């Protein structure tokens, strides 16, 4: 996250880190007891998750191993198109104050609408600087036929994009995957954008959730 601030303290209890041995790797969101969602571009063979703390390597912290994993099957390598995956936790995430399930959401959120993306990435680029403290940063939803005017054949009518006019914030490298709640619920995935991070007027792009709630429904109850 590029000139964020530190998230309020226990406002951020659906999000979740995936990492690779203690090493930050994606951000992705709760959906219930049983499944992460993410980004498809994140996919490992195996993943240790954090979840319940706004501090990576907390104590309270629950780490889950999740050794399962499920792409949307029109996921593109190449461009990028349909960049979501749903995580299997290997055990049932303890609920509690500090871990929630997200609420997914029931509309798309139009242009405008002020959002929140949150994340542990980089807060830097391109050097690098890593937060064990997860950042959040607010950004409004940027409309297609704006966003396709600086993207053009890149974008899809299911990703979305955000900013802010003339504004260096963004998400990062290790934000991938990570959340962008609007008005309560879920309106993206951390997906794509330019490097470096934070240039302003490229606007971050994101995995729209409204568009892809059958498939996140279908597919936790067809893997139950
Ligand atoms: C330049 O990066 C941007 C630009 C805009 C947004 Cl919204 C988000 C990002 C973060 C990127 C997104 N996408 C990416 N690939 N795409 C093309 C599928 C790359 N990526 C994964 C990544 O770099 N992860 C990562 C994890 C841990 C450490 C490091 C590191 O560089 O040290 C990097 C993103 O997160
Ligand atoms: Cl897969």
């Amino acid at each position: 996250i590029i000139d964020g601030a530190p998230c309020a303290r226990g406002s951020h209890p659906w999000q979740v880190a995936l990492l690779s041995g203690n090493q930050l790797h994606c951000g992705g969101v709760l959906v219930n007891e049983r499944w992460v969602l993410t980004a498809a571009h994140c996919k490992m063979n195996e993943y240790t998750v954090h979840l319940g703390s706004d501090t990576l390597g907390d104590r309270r912290a629950q780490r889950i191993k999740a050794s399962k994993s499920f792409r949307h099957p029109g996921y593109s390598t190449q461009t990028h198109v349909n960049d979501l995956m749903l995580v299997k936790l290997n055990s049932q995430a303890r609920l509690s104050s500090m871990v929630k399930k997200v609420r997914l959401p029931s509309r798309c959120e139009p242009p405008g609408t002020t959002c929140t993306v949150s994340g542990w990435g980089t807060t830097t680029s391109p050097d690098v600087t890593f937060p064990s403290d997860l950042m959040c940063v607010d950004v409004k939803l940027i409309s297609p036929q704006d966003c396709t005017k600086v993207y053009k054949d890149l974008l899809e009518n299911s990703m979305l994009c955000a900013g802010i006019p003339d504004s260096k914030k963004n998400a990062c490298n290790g934000d991938s995957g990570g959340p962008l709640v609007c008005r309560g619920t879920l309106q993206g995935l951390v997906s794509w954008g330019t490097f470096p991070c934070g240039q302003p007027n490229d606007p971050g792009v994101y995995t729209q959730v409204c568009k892809f709630t059958k498939w996140i429904n279908d597919t936790m109850k067809k893997h139950r």
